[PDB]
């Protein structure tokens, strides 16, 4: 409990040091299983939990020496806080001067100063392995960047045709609990971010007992330890006050920027459930708040000395009313949000996994992201995307054609359309999660794919233009690799593929003739 203030604020707060992460909290940052409050446009009050261990022992190794001249932002030392993740001790942002006093390298409880910053004027400021900041004040920067990189999530419908930047804005429909489909968890565990903010909301009979001890048991797959060593996990429980959970997101975007002011990217993933708020023009209003918070996301040029760029991505839970998605919470998260990924009930009863529908998803970073591809990974990654969507917009087009008459009309030109389109389908978009190879699909491994595709779409058009009959080329037999390449590691193999078509092809011509 701290002290009262007057105007939009009693100083609504949260702490940033050592044991942010592994650590579960509620909407206002008190540990696993605190209690109620009540809100207020103007004020707020509490009762009887911390947030930060002051008993525990870290380790500092400072990182600058008596008589540097630091700004808000400086790295001052490093706590080894995971075996993952490496703490940055920061300046807090408005302090400025010279460093007078800084300890040396040992272990120190939070609450000890380790530095002492002289500020121009002369005024001695101390430095602990902590901060506060108001949750409802955006941390500041030197510049926000333009969407440039794409986070990588390894999961080929997102990153190839609806791509997430760094420091972008996704929606996807929630809830994160539901078992229907896996892509959250994909989202949480691969995408390249190292640090996760989660907010799971709402969380009912078992869905705060999945959350429970069984996210402990989470392997992080890049480093084999456990992920909470990288993850920090906000708890919405339906029998918490509303306030706090209003202030969840406030209180987890803070903590996002906090760490993506140390370098690092971060990923926030926002639960929510059948109407996660009623506190906090009175329709209006609220959309205007909600894209103020989506505005804090964003890649940028950290505060401090040094030139150096951190990210929050954020990834928000949609889940309307009735299962509407006409409902007010949805169009109004659509509106701010750059990419939204289509979860399908139709596909997912098909068993097309992940079950984005490739039709009714989009992302606003395409172009934002191309160059990037262009100049890492494969200078066609940009045609190549386009040329594949636009055999889907074809296929669908052709399905709905052959609803009203049937496929017994079409020539062997739409027929070829539908083999590649569905091989598409098949041998790209859809990804297996359960697989030891497939759960991830590196960037490399993604554009080869796409060009043993691609390249069997051209000779498929050109084999059938010089009257190859299109059943001889439904038994190609490099079209049953082609349909087990997502399952294969090497790279090199995959690439194979290539000239592999190229001869079968041949071997076709000269069956041929002409």
């Amino acid at each position: 409990p701290g002290e009262p203030v007057v105007g939009t604020g009693a100083s609504l707060s949260v702490e940033l040091g050592p044991r942010l992460l592994t650590s579960i909290y509620d909407g206002i940052q008190r540990p696993l299983e605190v209690i109620r409050e009540k809100t207020g446009d103007f004020i707020a009050r509490g009762v009887t939990a911390p947030a930060l261990p002051r008993d525990k022992k870290w380790h500092f190794i400072p990182k600058a020496k008596v008589g540097d001249k630091v700004v808000g932002g400086d790295i001052i030392g490093e706590v080894p806080e995971t075996s993952i993740i490496v703490h940055k001790i920061m300046v807090p942002p408005g302090i400025e001067g010279e460093i007078v006093e800084i300890a040396e390298e040992g272990d120190y409880t939070i609450e000890e100063v380790i530095a002492k910053v002289k500020t121009p004027s002369g005024e001695i400021k101390e430095l602990k392995m902590y901060q506060r900041w108001p949750v409802r004040v955006k941390r500041p920067y030197k510049e926000k960047l333009p969407p440039e990189v794409p986070l990588i999530t390894g999961q080929r419908v997102i990153d190839t045709f609806f791509p997430q930047a760094k420091g972008g804005t996704a929606a996807i429909p929630g809830p994160f609990g539901s078992g229907k489909t896996v892509t959250q968890h994909q989202l949480a565990k691969w995408s390249d971010a190292q640090v996760v903010i989660y907010i799971g909301c709402g969380e009912r009979g078992n869905e705060m007992t999945d959350v429970l001890e069984e996210f402990p048991k989470l392997k992080d797959p890049k480093t084999g330890k456990p992920l909470m060593e990288r993850t920090v996990l906000i708890a919405n429980t339906s029998n918490m006050p509303v306030a706090a959970r209003e202030a969840s997101i406030y209180t987890g975007i803070t903590i996002a920027e906090y760490f993506r002011d140390m370098g690092y990217d971060v990923a926030l993933m926002a639960d929510s459930t059948s109407r996660w708020a009623e506190a906090l023009g009175y329709p209006a209003y609220l959309a205007s708040k909600l894209a103020e918070f989506y505005e804090r996301a964003g890649r940028v040029v950290t505060l401090g000395s040094d030139y150096r760029v951190g990210s929050v991505s954020v990834i928000g839970a949609v889940s309307p009313p009735g299962g509407d998605f006409s409902e007010p919470v949805v169009q109004n998260t659509l509106r701010v949000v750059k990419v939204f990924w289509a979860l399908d009930a139709d596909l997912a009863r098909r068993r097309h996994f992940p079950a984005i529908n490739w039709l009714t998803s989009y992302s606003l970073y395409v172009d934002a992201v191309k160059d990037w591809w262009h100049k890492n990974i494969d200078p066609e990654w940009k045609a190549m995307r386009d040329k594949a969507m636009a055999l889907l917009q074809k296929e669908s087009e052709l399905q709905e054609i052959v609803r009203i008459v049937g496929p017994d009309a079409l020539p062997e030109r739409e027929r070829a359309i539908l083999l590649v389109a569905r091989m598409l389908r098949e041998d790209y978009l859809q990804q297996d999660a359960f697989d030891e190879v497939d759960t991830y699909c590196p960037p490399e491994k993604q554009v080869t794919m796409m060009r043993v595709l691609l390249n069997f779409y051209d000779k498929t058009m050109e084999a059938i233009n010089r009257g190859v009959p299109l059943e001889e080329i439904a038994k190609l037999p490099v079209r049953e690799e082609i349909g087990r390449m997502k399952f294969e590691r090497d790279v090199s193999k995959i690439r194979s593929l290539i000239d592999k078509t190229n001869e079968q092809f041949e071997e076709l011509f000269k069956k041929y003739g002409a």
